[PDB]
């Protein structure tokens, strides 16, 4: 088997959770608009890639033998007698970003989210795993869990089993932000606004000096009042003064920008999806938000249930209302080729989304 | 079944609310402009796509056996016997 694994199995016998600070995490996503969005962006963009099943590899797996109309009727259309398709990988996919791993039960027929944040892996001394602990509660046997997890190096180790959390690194910036906007309002109300200050070594009656007092607040505003000479007598003077903070000092802008831009990066999402700009940078944008981003989580994804189910399996983006092409680029692209004798009529038919027509011509090669 | 469920079910038996402060969003739906203004913009705009009926999977269900054309004039036209449909969506 692998010789080393006894000693493997020591560096890291049971899995550690990497989502620390759930519930500050918790409040941030309730709380903060830019982490709301963006997450909900990359959960709504993923959830609706389709499915595609390809061909069946001979090797033998854990879910065997399950004929293909059924796994593409589960995956596609329904997971389960109770659950729909789009809540089930809005589920998981939360799971995988904010915990960093996914689980998924198997029952003949049934494929069910289990929550991540409550299974435990055991490491085994000769194979890969040895059960899941769900609770400390139940174990579930390997054969009957589907796993997924994101990338992992922890206290210096790299890790198997375990997951690093994405979300987890964002919390230090949303804190700092949050500080400097809430120092942005309350130097508002602590604040203090003078209009004028007069001085006086005698004493003064001191009902009489607070009449006066708003008798020429009201009077001097040009709002309430008219008039705006005034006479001192009696030796009152004018003491000249300065504002000792301003808030023209606090020039928050760049520093909060940085702080955007930090969470807006942690997920992927280009700031032209955030903006909206011109066509030349809007169009590639959607290419590049889908295929760097959203793809690799999918491959994940993919690649676990072929391992699991052995049939080739891979996701079709071309249900995707964003990304489909433009019909003019298509419609010269497709007729070249056909035209040129290289493709079948029935397979524009099909890549078009139309079913093929059964007049043979349609399935023959054109030479010329 | 799921042999986790009674676990998972105590974890939260009861769904509870998320949107607290019931009444300053009222408040401020009512009185700012931008938020009255995008909310606005998404919900018209929401409304008015249409909905296709396609082919029918051959599994079980609850609302068995109901006629496309049936379910096709209940979702395009008519949602009950007293209200629109586009007050319908608007709500939803």
């Amino acid at each position: 088997l692998n010789p080393g694994q006894r000693i493997i199995r020591d560096m890291e016998p049971v899995s550690h959770r990497t989502n620390r600070k759930p519930f500050t995490t918790g409040q941030a996503y309730s709380k903060i608009e830019i982490l709301n969005r963006t997450a909900n962006m990359v959960i709504d963009s993923a959830a609706e890639c389709s499915y595609t099943v390809g061909d069946k590899y001979n090797i033998v797996t854990y879910a065997n033998g399950v004929k293909t109309k059924t796994l593409d009727t589960l995956l596609n259309v329904r997971p389960n007698p109770f659950m729909d398709i789009s809540t089930f990988r809005r589920l998981v996919v939360t799971d995988l970003l904010f915990e960093g791993c996914a689980y998924i039960y198997w029952d003949g027929t049934s494929l069910y989210h289990v929550p991540a944040a409550l299974m435990q892996v055991e490491a085994d001394a000769n194979k890969f795993i040895k059960k899941f602990i769900f609770n400390n509660q139940i174990n579930y046997r390997v054969d009957e869990i589907i796993f997924i997890k994101d990338n992992s190096y922890v206290c210096g180790t790299n890790s198997q089993i375990s997951g690093q959390s994405r979300v987890a690194t964002v919390i230090d910036s949303l804190e700092k932000r949050s500080k400097m906007l809430n120092f942005k309002e309350k130097f508002l109300d602590n604040g203090t606004v003078i209009g004028l200050i007069l001085e006086t070594d005698e004493i003064l009656n001191k009902k009489l000096r607070e009449r006066k007092q708003e008798e020429l607040q009201l009077d001097y505003n040009p709002s309430t009042g008219q008039s705006s000479v005034l006479i001192l007598d009696g030796g009152m003077k004018a003491k000249p003064y300065s504002q000792i903070s301003s808030f023209k000092d606090l020039d928050f802008k760049e520093d909060i920008a940085g702080f955007n831009k930090s969470i807006c990066l942690a997920f992927g999402v280009p700031q032209v999806l955030i903006d909206g700009g011109n066509n030349a940078n809007i169009r590639p944008n959607i290419e590049l938000f889908y295929y760097m981003t959203i793809i690799p989580m999918l491959n994940k994804l993919t690649s676990s249930l072929t391992f699991f189910f052995g049939y080739k399996i891979t996701p079709n983006t071309k249900e995707v209302a964003a990304l489909t092409p433009d019909k003019e680029a298509e419609a010269k692209h497709l007729t070249s080729l056909v035209n040129n004798g290289i493709m079948t009529g029935n397979e524009a038919r099909l890549e078009l989304n139309l079913e093929p027509l059964d007049d043979e011509q349609m399935n023959r090669i054109r030479i010329p």
